[PDB]
């Protein structure tokens, strides 16, 4: 396939995410999200698995995971390196690390999730992705991240389950339509 077509199913990918994303129900939302990213790393689950904690944070309860979710959205694109990919959770994680230490929540039981899907760009993912250093300083216990293109855990804490641990120093790439 020519690159411009390429990228043109890439951005038709993305538009399906979001016309999903923008008429689907919150919780629903949120547990989607995870049931993705487990099935990027290929961790098995039944439906019975996930469940909402009494008090947010966090979203959603998986076998010992705390999966607080957020979504990086943006609304012909551009390749953008895993560095520049990485800095748009910033804003919402700034934010979410401010109120909830104002409120006295202990940062270090929670393992985020971002769905990070833009119209705009697609990851170079030729491009090594730098210790997420501002985001360590938080005090997450993970930080991962998927969408339509890949799945990658960027950060976990002795504490957080293992399959995440089992999953750092890696990206999955998906081939298109396998994501979603």
């Amino acid at each position: 396939m020519n690159e411009a077509d390429y990228l043109r199913l890439l951005t038709r990918q993305a538009e399906q995410a979001n016309d999903f994303l923008s008429n689907a129900r919150k919780w629903d939302r949120e547990r989607w999200v995870c049931q993705r990213f487990l099935e990027a790393l290929n961790v098995p689950y039944r439906q019975e698995d996930f469940a909402a904690p009494g008090e947010q944070p966090p979203d959603v309860l998986f076998k010992g995971a705390g999966f607080e979710v957020f979504f990086v959205l943006d609304e012909r694109p551009q390749r953008i390196a895993a560095a520049e990919l990485q800095a748009r959770l910033a804003p919402t994680l700034r934010k979410k690390a401010h109120n909830y230490s104002e409120r006295g929540i202990d940062h270090g039981e929670l393992d985020l999730l971002a769905f990070v899907n833009l119209k705009r760009a697609v990851p170079d993912f030729n491009t090594p992705f730098p210790p997420p250093t501002e985001y360590l300083r938080q005090g997450w216990r993970s930080l991962s991240m998927v969408g339509p293109t890949f799945a990658r855990v960027l950060f976990a804490h002795s504490g957080a389950p293992e399959f995440l641990r089992a999953n750092l120093g890696r990206s999955i790439l998906f081939d298109a339509g396998v994501g979603l």
